[PDB]
């Protein structure tokens, strides 16, 4: 709320009303006459917002781009024409004052450009922290060219892998290269909606207001993650709203009629489910329209290693832990895994690994001895918990030496016959 | 990107020209007259941006009153005014009532392009930022008093010296100190000393002579500093220069840069004794820790496991929609008992680790203390095998007197130190466990 701005004009007089308003708001104003002075503005420090003259232009506009581009510029427009304000917008400008102007406008003018840059940069942080696809294997590579050639269509998307696969990665790059990618992109995962909440939450509440995910995805993507989750009782619903494109609102009259892209996924097997009488056979199909598979990591071994050193970068920038080298015989290991919750698994598991080693030497490798064994006395009372001690204490002393049990009582303390009575009392 | 939106005026003249425009841009336009038809179009469908007329005449509710209405309804629906001929102090006040921006009569069409473009790219990226992403869990009273802390030096313009162990949550407690300070709109620019090697540290932060290094980010905003007692002592000498006189020269440059920061350090090591050591500059440490917050271990706050568990759980249903498990008694008295050397990072990871191993199971079936790995299961009391070496080397008496003082100091760590909950779950009354410590001499 109190930026840095720079504000380039060829007009003293313009210079030092724009700075004036802007300074007087809370801002830090710095000012420039051509684009050698601007672009040595830049470089004395970068401004976190820049007000520049059309006519000193669209070419000084360009540099200040193609150098800083998070960047807003904002224009500043004679009476006679938006055409090239407008033109400017579309080289890169975010907006443009006209003169002559009020200083209110000015102040938020100044306020939108910086909330929008502000966002965008929270969204670049919070990305940053949280979870493109990686892989340069030929499964991902047709996976790629799959997205790249149905995202463009209108067509219906039916998003089959494993668990942990990379089905919402998919949806999501499916997303951002459709039409509808500055369009809503609502998830509905029926796994974690409770059945009592379900119909709330695919179409709301009638008159605070609470709005459903058909509705919110209006003129976007709407994702059903994991169809098979959803009870015989839910698929109908959805069915339902598949055939007219409307819907009712929870207690209300009310028919709702919206346009949005449905993209499906499943990790379970559909028709096997509609053999079962599990899932609906005209639900499978209204929603089965063009296929994209993602395969399982089993499918595309030769990624763990590029994969392993992408979430092990991507770990760094979250947790400022210094990446380290997975030795050969744990890589050896972790490419031969079956995976069963793929990439999502793989990850936790590298996670895992910076975690454990944090404190170690960058030079010294990650060994296999580190992977988890798939690569109760502390609920119990005292009693309880001695008496299975003493149990599994015996009966892994037996073990040891190999069933002789006159060798155990001995090494144990105890005379044969008190041996046992005792593993009998303990129930062996 | 064929937005919804809804345009409300008075003025059919206009109504018409707004939705007109708007729908040969690819827009889905609808219009209203007067507040009850308005209100009567968000029932048939929430539209995506509203044009609302500052005005009204004829109508139960003054385009004020009515934007007061649709934000009640729909908070997060942007509202554009449409005010005339200069009177724009009423609309000034419509954006300090709520509504995203204004468009004033006359006006041209690309004007009205661009309002709407911008008011939807904003709607959009609000949306974005909410479907990623904040708050420090914990009913302890240490927990309390680092959220008293935080409130308390939030305001202040003084530096903060986060101290805590790894994965403690010092971060997040620097993120909640921004997000409640005077700099909350600023940017937070994070510098991970652990990542960066000293050489290229000066270049990280400072930048180079033509980049842009993180104080010239930070601008306006904080700096925090993730394992300060990985500065080199040139990059020491520097920070303590932008401290004290608020400037800095660039990798190779003869030219100063000014700047308006508010550095929040942390550590995880000893910064005291890297001074006593000759690794770390006194009076920098000293300026750097104005006012220190000391992030609690994890094991130091034992109580607050069962809750992390359950806030973990949730999170990974939010991220991976894996419906949330029950957690068995023995899972979750291993997970409390144990001293936690990753702290909050390993407790999530390991969290996440359970959700991972028993998704696709039965969802009555417990998380059971043996999917846990054996970081946490091997530090703990649990039956022996022929394998435990240690154990194995014991005769009975010896091996199980052993198993009783690290039984009982499992169960006293679980229950924080609190002797009179030990004794309730073991099975005993707290003075017969008081002396039975005593005797095993733990
Ligand atoms: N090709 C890829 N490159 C990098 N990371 C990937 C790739 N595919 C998936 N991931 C990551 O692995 C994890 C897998 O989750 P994802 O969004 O793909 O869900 P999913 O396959 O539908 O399965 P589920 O949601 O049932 O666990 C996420 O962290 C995702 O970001
Ligand atoms: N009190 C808390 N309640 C809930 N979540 C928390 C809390 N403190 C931290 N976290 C979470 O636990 C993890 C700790 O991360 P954080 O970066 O804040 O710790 P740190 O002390 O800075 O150590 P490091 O970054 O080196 O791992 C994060 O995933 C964060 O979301
Ligand atoms: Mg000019
Ligand atoms: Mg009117």
């Amino acid at each position: 709320m109190a930026a840095d701005i720079l504000v380039v004009d060829d007009e003293v007089d313009i210079r030092d009303l724009v700075a004036g308003i802007l300074s007087d708001e809370g801002h830090e104003t710095r000012t420039a006459f051509d684009a050698d002075s601007a672009l040595a503005a830049i470089n004395d420090r970068a401004p976190r917002l820049v007000f520049l003259d059309i006519w000193l232009g669209l070419a000084l506009l360009d540099e200040i781009k193609k150098q800083h581009p998070e960047l807003p510029v904002v224009m500043i427009s004679g009476h006679g024409n938006i055409e090239t304000a407008v033109s400017a917008i579309r080289r890169g400008a975010y907006d443009f004052i006209e003169k002559p102007f009020k200083a209110d406008r000015l102040i938020l003018v100044a306020e939108r450009a910086l909330e929008t840059s502000k966002l965008k940069r929270e969204v670049s942080d919070l990305r940053k922290r949280t979870g493109e696809l990686v892989g340069t294997s030929l499964a991902m590579n047709q996976l790629r060219q799959t997205i790249e050639r149905v995202a463009p269509t209108n067509s219906r998307i039916m998003i089959t892998g494993p668990s942990g696969a990379g089905k919402e990665l998919v949806a999501r790059a499916i997303h951002a290269q459709s039409s509808r990618a500055n369009g809503p992109f609502v998830t509905v995962n029926a796994a974690t909606i409770t059945p009592e909440r379900m119909e709330i939450e695919l179409f709301g509440t009638e008159m605070e207001r609470k709005v459903g995910a058909l509705e919110e995805a209006h003129g976007g993507i709407l994702y059903l993650d994991e169809v098979a989750d959803m009870p015989r009782e839910t698929q109908n619903k959805i069915l339902r709203v598949l055939v007219d494109q409307q819907f009712e609102r929870v207690g209300g009259t009310k028919r709702v009629k919206v346009d949005v892209r449905i993209i499906s996924s499943t990790a379970q097997n559909l028709e096997g489910m509609i053999a079962e009488g599990t899932f609906r056979e005209d639900l499978f199909h209204r929603l089965s329209v063009v296929p994209v598979q993602v395969p399982a990591l089993a499918a595309r071994r030769e990624d763990i290693p590029s994969l392993v050193e992408f979430f092990m970068k991507q770990i760094a920038e979250q947790a400022g832990i210094k990446p380290r080298k997975i030795g050969p015989d744990a890589m050896a290991v972790l490419q031969a895994h079956s995976w069963p919750g793929n990439l999502r698994q793989l990850r936790n598991n590298v996670e895992r690994l910076m975690i454990l080693t944090r404190g170690d030497d960058p030079d010294e490798l990650v060994t296999a001895d580190l992977l988890p064994a798939e690569i109760h006395i502390m609920a119990l009372p005292l009693r309880e918990a001695r008496e299975r001690f003493e149990k599994e204490y015996l009966i892994a002393q037996i073990n040891r030496f190999g069933g002789n049990i006159s060798r155990t009582a001995e090494f144990v303390g105890m005379e044969r016959s008190a041996l046992h009575r005792k593993l009998k009392s303990l129930g062996v």
